[PDB]
This record gives C-alpha cells, sequence and structure tokens, in this order.
C-alpha cells in the first residue's frame, strides 16, 4: 500500500492509529526516511469541520517555528475529498507510555513536564487554549514530549476537567488545572478523582470544596508544591503558565 503527497511517493509500513473520519500511518519516504501521515476523509464533513480542520492545520504550520515542543509537519495536501498531513514519527503518546511504565523516573518527570509547559505555554501565547488536554496528545519523539494536537480539531475521560467547566453548565488556567492532572498521575500514578467510578458523583467532586484532594508526602517537596498550586479549584486562586516555568520544580535539579 502506498500514498502520494505533492508529488512525493510514501510507502504504508502501518496504521498508528484511526479517529472517526481520519486515519494515520507509519510511512517512508523514497530515501527510506520514516514520518507519519494523517489522512483525513471530507466526503462527509460539513462547512464548521472543514473550517476547524483548515483551522488547526494553519496553527500547526505557523506554530513549527515557535517551538520544537509542537509536533514538526514537513507537508500536506488539501482537496475537496480528503487531507494527507506529512509530520515527524514519534515513538509512542504519552498515555500508551504511561499505562506501560508502572515507575517513572524522576528526571523523566521533570523532563516531560518541561516540555508540556514549553508545548502549551506556545498555544497560549497565540491566544489558543486547548479546554481538553490529556496525556494522549502529547507525543514522546527522541524523549521530548511534543503536542500533538491543539483542540481546535477536536470534537469533529473526564478526569483531567477543570471545576470552571462543569461549574459553567475556560481560560490559559483550564489547561493548567488538566496538565497539573497528568503531573499528578505520573506522581501517584492516579489521576485526582480516578477512585470514583461513578462519573456523576466525578464531576461532584471535581467542583466540591469540602472534597480535599490528598497529596500524599514525596521526597519532592517542590513537586508537591507544583501540584498543590495546578489544582487550585478556583482558577483566579490557580498557578499561571509563565509562574510555572519559573517554579522551583522546573528550574532547579
Ligand atoms: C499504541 N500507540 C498508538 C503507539 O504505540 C504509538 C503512538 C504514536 C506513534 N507515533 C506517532 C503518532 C502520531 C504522530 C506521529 N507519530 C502524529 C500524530 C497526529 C495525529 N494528529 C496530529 O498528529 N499521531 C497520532 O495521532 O498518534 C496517535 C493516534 C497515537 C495519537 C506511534 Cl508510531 C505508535
Amino acid at each position: 500500500q502506498s500514498m502520494s503527497v505533492k508529488g512525493r511517493i510514501y510507502s504504508i509500513l502501518k496504521q498508528i492509529g484511526s479517529g472517526g473520519s481520519s486515519k494515520v500511518f507509519q510511512v517512508l519516504n523514497e530515501k527510506k526516511q520514516i514520518y507519519a501521515i494523517k489522512y483525513v476523509n471530507l466526503e462527509e464533513a460539513d462547512n464548521q469541520t472543514l473550517d476547524s480542520y483548515r483551522n488547526e492545520i494553519a496553527y500547526l504550520n505557523k506554530l513549527q517555528q515557535h517551538s520544537d515542543k509542537i509536533i514538526r509537519l514537513y507537508d500536506y495536501e488539501i482537496t475537496d475529498q480528503y487531507i494527507y498531513m506529512v509530520m515527524e514519527c514519534g515513538n509512542i503518546d504519552l498515555n500508551s507510555w504511561l499505562k506501560k511504565k508502572k515507575s517513572i523516573d524522576p528526571w523523566e518527570r521533570k523532563s516531560y513536564w518541561k516540555n508540556m509547559l514549553e508545548a502549551v505555554h506556545t498555544i497560549h501565547q497565540h491566544g489558543i487554549v486547548h479546554s481538553d488536554l490529556k496525556p494522549a496528545n502529547f507525543l514522546i519523539v527522541d524523549g521530548m514530549l511534543k503536542l500533538i494536537d491543539f483542540g481546535i480539531a477536536n470534537q469533529m475521560t473526564v478526569n483531567y476537567m477543570p471545576p470552571e467547566a462543569i461549574k459553567d453548565m475556560i481560560s490559559p488556567k483550564s489547561d493548567v488545572w488538566s496538565l497539573g492532572c497528568i503531573l499528578y498521575y505520573m506522581t501517584y500514578g492516579k489521576t485526582p478523582f480516578q477512585q470514583i467510578i461513578n462519573q456523576i458523583s466525578k464531576l461532584h467532586a471535581i467542583i466540591d470544596p469540602n472534597h480535599e484532594i490528598e497529596f500524599p508526602d514525596i521526597p519532592e517537596k517542590d513537586l508537591q508544591d507544583v501540584l498543590k498550586c495546578c489544582l487550585k479549584r478556583d482558577p483566579k486562586q490557580r498557578i499561571s503558565i509563565p509562574e510555572l516555568l519559573a517554579h522551583p520544580y522546573v528550574q532547579i535539579q
């Protein structure tokens, strides 16, 4: 099986994953270099959906020059029938990696955490709030974490959902909470509310101040401060990304 993107021929090795409308493959160019190709069928796509797809591609393209913590998009082919996106190949998504890895190295965690802040910080600088941050969004590329999507594409788990989202029934700070849950998972092996199976009661716990989130004593006092600061229910009281970037946990070994 083979495909053509802007004149260049790509041999398919395997399908990495498949969404609703789209499919991602592990491919090879004529010089036997590896890439990931996102193929999106546009036959059933409506105007709003087409525009949201065009918008994420635009941002992914502009944000290339601003941060290397954003997945590389080398080429793309857009017609009325499909989209082909030529990207760099990552080893594994952070979610699938965390499911396999029971115990995480404190150095790896610090490194991945700084990467996530850099990627999320970049999208904020451009006025984008992902609003749906998850481990899955992040890709391990040569021991570096890279942000895969910006949330704009999505809508074509609730364990990472901020309280202000459920209470409103969203700002840079909504992403802070979600990142804080990713780090809480990377620290305690569980998300702050994983323990609640009933999805109704879970949402109640996320918005309830009487529900005190546990922060068991860990040898990294700075990491525990990061977690307490990120998981503040009041967005006004919650720490910011530029602040998190100067925190001793990020900046000191
Ligand atoms: C069990 N899983 C799936 C793995 O072990 C595994 C995960 C990721 C991989 N690499 C990869 C995935 C990629 C990209 C580059 N490289 C680019 C994207 C992408 C899609 N929209 C924007 O960007 N993308 C993506 O959506 O991937 C999934 C579907 C896994 C999130 C590989 Cl080879 C294996």
